[PDB]
C-alpha cells in the first residue's frame, strides 16, 4: 500500500465533485473505462504532437502548456527571440547571417562543397569528409 490519499470512496483523483448520491469527476474531467479516476482531462482541440493535461489545454513535449500545441503562445515580448533576436513590434528582429521566423537559421554564403550541413553563418560541415576551404 505504497499509495495514499485514495480515499474509502470509489472516485479518485484531485477532481471530484457532486454528492454522494450522485458524485462523478468534476467538469471538463472524466473517469476511465469501468473506473472512477477523475484524472483524464478533456481538451477542446486536438494536441497532436502533445497531450491533454487540463480542461481546454495542451501539452507540447517541449513542455510549454497552452489551449493547443504551437511556437505561439504569450511571454514577454509574445515571441521567440534567439541567435541575438531582438523585440520589435511584437516581431522578433535577426541579424545578418541568421534568419527565420524564430531567426534561429543560419545563412551560408560560401555554402557546402557538397552534402554538408549549414550550422552557423558562412559555416558547413562535410558530410563526407569532403576536403576544401569552404569545408573540410
Amino acid at each position: 500500500s505504497a499509495r495514499g490519499g485514495g480515499g474509502h470512496d470509489a472516485l479518485k483523483g484531485p477532481n471530484v465533485c457532486g454528492s454522494r448520491y450522485n458524485a462523478y469527476c468534476c467538469p471538463g474531467w472524466k473517469t476511465l473505462p469501468g473506473g472512477n479516476q477523475c484524472i483524464v482531462p478533456i481538451c477542446r482541440h486536438s494536441c497532436g504532437d502533445g497531450f491533454c493535461s487540463r480542461p481546454n489545454m495542451c501539452t507540447c513535449p517541449s513542455g510549454q502548456i497552452a489551449p493547443s500545441c504551437g511556437s505561439r503562445s504569450i511571454q514577454h515580448c509574445n515571441i521567440r527571440c534567439m541567435n541575438g533576436g531582438s523585440c520589435s513590434d511584437d516581431h522578433c528582429l535577426c541579424q545578418k547571417g541568421y534568419i527565420g521566423t524564430h531567426c534561429g537559421q543560419p545563412v551560408c554564403e560560401s555554402g557546402c562543397l557538397n552534402g554538408g550541413r549549414c550550422v552557423a553563418p558562412n559555416r558547413c560541415a562535410c558530410t563526407y569528409g569532403f576536403t576544401g576551404p569552404q569545408c573540410e
